[PDB]
DNA sequence: GCTATAAACGGGCA
DNA sequence: TGCCCCTTTATAGC
């Protein structure tokens, strides 16, 4: 538990990762579909084949720009792995797949506080980036600007941490949140 | 299912 | 440029 990152002791584990990547050459996306059985395409709804794979459990979206969007990982590495996964995929399908620049683009994280948040006193003295309108929605968003971070901010003490690009960003938001949501310990 | 958040992609409207 | 979609993920009330 190493204080020194995380003075809380409580360390965000991380939930999502969106990565993309340039394959670097144009896809036939109809052929590609018929030939893949996790493949899945609709271009009147949505203009890129859908392609699942379990181990490690992410989605793809390829587009007929050679571009790809990887989706679900729960690791950087896990994410650069799943995507590297899918370039052989089409490489072997007979397109000459690359793999150009490859950029983590959005971590997903969330925890626990232990304890209950008086959510409308937060909602509050905290106004300037709060917005909490229960009866939409029964979390309090909060948008922190340094890092360029929102906190999704429960009643139970579960909170969800999105929009780092980075996952010290993630980290450095829950610990410049956490001595605020300590003030908001509900009784 | 709905409601809420971020991001990339291609794509509709203006 | 803006608006609206598009997939995924934690969270949670109806």
């Amino acid at each position: 538990v190493d204080l020194s990152k995380h003075p809380s002791g409580i360390v965000p584990t991380l939930q999502n990762i969106v990565s993309t990547v340039n394959l670097d050459c144009k896809l036939d996306l109809k052929a590609i579909a018929l030939q893949a059985r996790n493949a899945e395409y609709n271009p009147k709804r949505f203009a890129a084949v859908i392609m699942r794979i379990r181990e490690p459990k992410t989605t793809a979206l390829i587009f007929a720009s050679g571009k790809m969007v990887c989706t679900g990982a729960k690791s950087e590495d896990f994410s650069k792995m799943a995507a590297r996964k899918y370039a052989r995929i089409v490489q072997k399908l007979g397109f000459p797949a690359k793999f150009k620049d490859f950029k983590i683009q959005n971590i997903v994280g969330s925890c626990d506080v232990k304890f209950p948040i008086r959510l409308e006193g937060l909602a509050y003295s905290h106004a300037a980036f709060s917005s909490y309108e229960p009866e939409l929605f029964p979390g309090l968003i909060y948008r922190m600007k340094v890092p360029k971070i929102v906190l999704l901010i429960f009643v139970s003490g579960k909170i969800v941490i999105t929009g780092a690009k980075m996952r010290d960003e993630t980290y450095k938001a829950f610990e410049n949140i956490y001595p605020v949501l300590s003030e908001f310990r509900k009784i």
